[PDB]
């Protein structure tokens, strides 16, 4: 007869290091790319990917913007992804995030000479 | 001069390192901890603390239970957990949950002796 406590244990613990650290990935890399300088950025997303994969996005599938412009473009392949979105009791200077993982297309905005990409505007 | 190039790859681009952890990660665990036996529990919390942490909880801020019941304590220190909720296109017996990190206060329901958590109530 399995008892409360390890009921609890079976359902609610996984004592690991590397989950531990995962959970506060956001944390880290908003800081580190200093996102969260003089505010916490409430959204922001980290793809995993080479350089060259995402710069190559640009000459890809040409897609509407959200904001009404025209020059973003999709990727042909899903890409590895985290999101990081702020976090309720988030507090500056000690902005919390929480850390989501996914696989899928992003939209960039291009402009310039090379043709790179400036802006994330979304992934589907 | 920075960029407008150069400011996207330092906000959007970790190519030198993978994703820390997978989005599969609760598919895995709430199958494996036979959270989905019976049924696609709707929503469970994984922490990824010690043991005897989490047991220490019971010794700690006396809060309210959700259900009105006083046998919740809330953990002084912010805990690394993982949120795993079950998907809209989630159903029995193929359940499917989305996988969330971050490090929060936990909130537990203890009882018995040795006085041990039994029950996770909620997060902040
Ligand atoms: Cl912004
Ligand atoms: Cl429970």
């Amino acid at each position: 007869k399995e008892t409360a406590a390890a009921k609890f244990e079976r359902q609610h613990m996984d004592s690991s290091t590397s989950a531990a650290s995962s959970s506060n990935y956001c944390n880290q890399m908003m800081k580190s790319r200093n996102l969260t300088k003089d505010r916490c950025k409430p959204v922001n997303t980290f793809v995993h990917e080479s350089l060259a994969d995402v710069q190559a996005v640009c000459s890809q599938k040409n897609v509407a913007c959200k904001n009404g412009q025209t020059n973003c473009y999709q990727s042909y392949s899903t890409m590895s992804i985290t999101d990081c979105r702020e976090t309720g009791s988030s507090k500056y200077p000690n902005c919390a995030y929480k850390t989501t993982q996914a696989n899928k297309h992003i939209i960039v905005a291009c402009e310039g000479n090379p043709y790179v990409p400036v802006h994330f505007d979304a992934s589907v």
